């Protein structure tokens, strides 16, 4: 054994990650007021003399407002019918738009149903990427990036994962209510009788203190994918990052002397996403937003 006479772990913007390698860190913050989305993206170029390919670790963060709304339904005969529009699923995806780039890793890589999601992408010099479905107490990497998000009552699925694109869906699953657990497909999910016959639209639905954050507020994504570039090919590549929602409609009609009658319009508005196009310049190690927003 020779663990005692090993080299030092640390023998010695842009971060030096070891001999002949550095990470050039770029960021883009693109928001849409109309979409209620903020894409806060980190783009880390792995510049390594011992890795025959250029690599870009893309960490997708930011915010997707739930856009949950509670409204009157206009029209005679609908005075006692109210509508709640809410996100059944949050969509996060990255699609490559040029043949000279491919995706070589994705986090989360598998479906995850825990309330807390915390994972790590590690990089070791010479092109070695590794992933762990946990944070802390992992191996020894030259560089690492983590993802962290909470999805109470929702589950994360890999909807699509290939050399050109990755799509995750953070989908409604099971909710705690004062009347017991309810499935995301229960048509009575979130409805309630208002306090009186003149009760506002908001009163026909579960109060804020009963709605989990992905329904009441929104989602704070935290996802990773690494783009691989075959050297010799074009210095530039384009790709799109999409953040959005699939919305359901819940209708609640009050029959004052009887109670509530509920209806669900499932998948009422699908793939309602904010798409941003970016261009990687592998030569200058730069990112620019195409068209912007
Ligand atoms: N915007 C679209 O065309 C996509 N979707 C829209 C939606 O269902 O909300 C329908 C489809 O094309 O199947």
């Amino acid at each position: 054994s020779v663990g005692l006479i090993a080299p030092l772990a640390s023998p010695i913007n842009i971060e030096n990650i070891g001999d002949g390698a550095e990470v050039i860190k770029r960021t883009e913050d693109v928001s849409s007021k109309k979409w209620g989305v903020t894409q806060n993206v980190q783009f880390d170029f792995v510049k390594d003399k011992k890795y025959n390919k250029d690599a870009l670790i893309v960490k997708m963060q930011g915010f997707i407002n739930s856009r949950t709304s509670f409204s009157d339904v206009k029209g005679s005969g609908y005075e006692l019918t109210k509508r709640m529009i809410w996100p059944f699923q949050y969509n996060i995806g990255l699609t490559t738009k040029d043949p000279n780039v491919s995706l070589i890793n994705y986090l989360p890589k598998n479906k995850i149903e825990t309330t807390d999601v915390g994972q790590t992408l590690g990089y070791n010099i010479g092109g070695n990427f590794q992933s762990a479905p946990s944070i802390g107490g992992n191996g020894s990497f030259n560089y690492s990036k983590t993802i962290s998000y909470t999805q109470k009552s929702y589950v994360s699925e890999v909807d699509k994962q290939n050399s050109k694109s990755v799509k995750w869906g953070v989908k409604a699953n099971e909710f705690v209510t004062p009347d017991g657990k309810k499935s995301a497909h229960d048509r009575y999910l979130f409805v309630q009788s208002p306090n009186g016959p003149t009760g506002s639209a908001r009163e026909y639905f579960a109060p804020d203190n009963q709605l989990p954050p992905l329904v009441q507020s929104g989602f704070n994504p935290s996802f990773i994918t690494t783009l691989s570039h075959e050297k010799g090919s074009s210095d530039t590549s384009e790709f799109e990052i999409s953040y959005g929602r699939n919305l359901d409609i819940t209708y609640a009609t009050l029959f004052p002397r009887t109670g509530i009658y509920a209806e669900r319009k499932h998948n009422a508005f699908v793939n309602r996403n904010f798409v941003v196009r970016y261009e990687v310049n592998w030569k200058t190690h730069e990112i620019k937003v195409k068209g912007h927003n």
